[PDB]
């Protein structure tokens, strides 16, 4: 219909204060949210809308000329305090939403801006209390979607034991503002160069994610996950799918996601001989944060073998791609800020250097993602089976890394990474 | 066999002194010429090898460590003086070549480093005097290959009335050192993206040749030809062919040139409504040669309407390409030194900006060209029918330009050119 209720489960938190509230404010300001939209925060800390405004408006980039729409925005805001497993608190939340103007009939969008540890409880109570009877119900869940196949399956089975898949929105938006554009142009490239992309023309494909900055005083959070879970398993794998997929049945989100899952179901589990791990150390001659290494970060626990750079070779195993190596190379604190997809060709030149086709890169990625959840297009959101296949591919390697704790290869801040990664590339065929 | 005689008809001249002798010296120095190679200059001016050495070795980049191979090179050099229509002088040349070590059996390569005005006479006498009886005979003819369809046909029929087509080498090497590489990568791109390049995926193709420098005190020679004859009619048209051509029967020079001619035979004669002409004027705020315009060049005759920039729309007319506009945009004194081929796609994006595939760019072009004439690969040399078709396409427009003398559009030194050219691009569909 026309009435929407934006619930922010965990509004007192960092993501809600620094990102969620500013982005929904920007969408409302630019007239992109539906006209009859309400925003409701929910957490345990006893707050008022004035407190959330006080702590969040610094991030709003509020100018003196848009203060009227800002007052309207905060007039459409409310806050309800309660526990995350207290049935009475969810009853109070449900009644408060039912009290809003034509709130009964309204579509409800729940942003689970909460540590995943509590998701279980929340997804239960929301199911039995706060769901809508008429309007649709959509849940936005956040990283981490587990850390291995077992945890991710238990969490995904719990969530997909209460809400249908067309109600679950797994959002990933921390790798830049051009992520959605990355995936869009890669899908367009697959639709265009479909007939050319075979094992006959291509000898090797690469997917690169370089960032020239380190952890920057926040390596503590990165340490618990690693560069494989942060970049490769979710993003680089999704665009590998987008590259290697067949022509979808249509332009429905579900058909192209079916093709992505069909691609994932052909990638066998990666093993350590096809993997090079690296950790960045301080540059002695550079200046600034380049002088500090990974272990020199105050937040990083000492003795951490966590890889901040990974080069991994995968193989799609069907008739279209066989023996064609997909080299996923990503790493923090490198030489450039580059996200590219290069496909090297079988040369045939008769002559009496290898050629490659390269793919580089109004609303930002996160803004477009929220607006997509509003429209209901699950295009840029990973599905349950897609996530399960990705975790299946990368979880034996990850279990080995956790058990044996292999020391990563040291590479210098600003370098391209270990030379052993380039050796691994040479092994399967490259430049 | 193993013995080669490099005749330089017109060795006293500018091209021979500044380019031909240095490049054959570089080939001999790098061991690329056949071991039993002799070089023979021929002109009317009474010279000795010492004189040619005196006037040409400045351009040799001679270092003190290669002086021995340089002495050997000039030992393999000789010079014969005589007129260009004197039968006795050609008899003396033929006898002198027959006197060289096993010169009778030797392959003979004639470089017609002469004004085309005399080619006729030369090609006659060489035919009846200096050709070899055993070894092959190959002629290198130079620009201009006529200035319109009639002159080019009379010259080409005269030359192809004495030497078979596998003996005629029309060389064009003045547009940079990467021309051969341009054509090679474009042929590879056609062989790869063959199935994609249809009227169904592509809405517009462009071929760009920008140069940031003006005429530089030598606009007098450029005035007699124009930017259409200098860049478009020969080079941009050849790479248009390379883009739009079908899959050749093989990798023989003649099969791919057959495909290029088949492409040319489908381009009807261009008319002035699809053409934008421009002339560059001095930049008032820039410095250096940018302060001087085209007419401010001392060599340029005043009142010259000669276009130094051209934007021309052509159309291949078959089933693979129909209504697909090929926009050939070239010009001196522009913003960049760019040579690109961009193909814009029919977007289909459903959504609740147009994409394009872009193609940019050991021996230099001219060096590789001479070495090709030695090997005998007529790949990067225009054929008689190819040249005739190009002249047919561009000669009615050129005749109109000569008759009516239309004033070109003034554009500033360093600019991208006339805005009317971009209007013409918009008319048929672009960005
Ligand atoms: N790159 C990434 O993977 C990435 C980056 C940023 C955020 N995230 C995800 O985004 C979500 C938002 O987290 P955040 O970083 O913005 O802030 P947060 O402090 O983790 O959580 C926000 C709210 O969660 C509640 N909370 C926190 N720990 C809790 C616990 N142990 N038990 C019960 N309630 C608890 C608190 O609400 P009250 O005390 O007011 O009740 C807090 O204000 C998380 O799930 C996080 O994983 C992921
Ligand atoms: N971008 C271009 O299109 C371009 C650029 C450079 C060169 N070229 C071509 O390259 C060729 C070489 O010419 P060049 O510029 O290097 O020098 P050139 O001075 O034009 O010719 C070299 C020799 O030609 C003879 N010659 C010149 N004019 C003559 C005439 N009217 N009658 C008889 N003999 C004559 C002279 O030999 P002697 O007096 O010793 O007998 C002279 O030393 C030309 O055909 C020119 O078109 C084209």
């Amino acid at each position: 219909s026309d009435t929407h209720i934006f619930i922010i489960m965990g509004a007192s938190g960092d993501l809600a204060k620094k990102k969620i509230y500013p982005t929904i404010w920007w969408l409302f300001r630019d007239g992109l949210l539906p006209e009859n939209t309400f925003i409701v925060g929910y957490a345990r800390s006893r707050l008022t809308v004035a407190d959330i405004r006080k702590q969040s408006e610094p991030f709003f980039k509020a100018t003196p000329e848009e203060k009227l729409k800002l007052e309207d925005f905060f007039a459409r805001n409310s806050y309800v305090a309660g526990q995350y497993d207290d049935a009475a608190s969810y009853q109070r939340l449900n009644s408060h939403m039912n009290a809003l103007h034509l709130g009964s009939q309204a579509n409800r969008l729940f942003y689970l801006a909460l540590p995943p540890t509590v998701y279980e409880a929340v997804t239960k109570n929301i199911h039995e209390s706060c769901m809508s009877q008429i309007g649709w119900n959509r849940i936005i869940v956040e990283k981490p979607f587990g850390r291995d196949l077992q945890s991710s399956d238990r969490l995904s089975n719990h969530i997909s034991s209460l809400f249908r898949e067309d109600q679950i929105y797994r959002i990933d938006h921390y790798l830049g503002k051009e992520m959605v554009q990355n995936l869009m142009v890669l899908r367009f490239a697959n639709r265009i160069f479909g007939p050319i992309w075979n094992r006959d023309n291509i000898a090797c494909v690469i997917l690169t994610f370089k960032e020239p900055f380190g952890t920057e005083g926040r390596g503590g959070y990165f340490d618990e996950f690693g560069i494989i879970r942060d970049v490769m398993q979710n993003h680089l794998l999704q665009m590998l799918c987008l590259v290697a997929m067949e022509k979808p049945a249509s332009t429905n989100s579900d058909d192209v996601r079916d093709e992505k899952v069909k691609v994932l179901k052909c990638i066998s589990e990666v093993q350590a001989n096809n993997v090079v791990l690296g950790q960045y150390v301080g540059n002695p001659d550079g200046e600034g944060e380049a002088t500090k290494g990974y272990l020199d970060d105050p937040t990083v626990p000492r003795g951490s073998t966590t890889a901040t750079f990974a080069a991994v070779v995968l193989y799609v195993e069907n008739e279209r791609w066989d023996g064609v190596p997909f080299i996923l190379r990503c790493g923090k604190a490198l030489n450039e800020r580059k996200a590219e997809v290069r496909l090297q060709f079988h040369d045939v030149a008769g002559d009496i250097k290898r050629n490659e086709l390269v793919i580089h890169v109004l609303p930002d990625a996160y803004e477009r993602l929220i607006l997509d959840v509003f429209c209901g297009s699950q295009m840029h959101f990973v599905r349950s089976d897609e996530l399960r296949e990705a975790w299946r591919i990368f979880t034996p390697l990850l279990h080995q890394i956790e058990l044996e704790k292999p020391k990563p290869i040291p590479y210098i801040y600003g370098s391209r990474g270990p030379t052993e990664a380039d050796e691994l590339m040479k092994r399967v065929g490259f430049q």
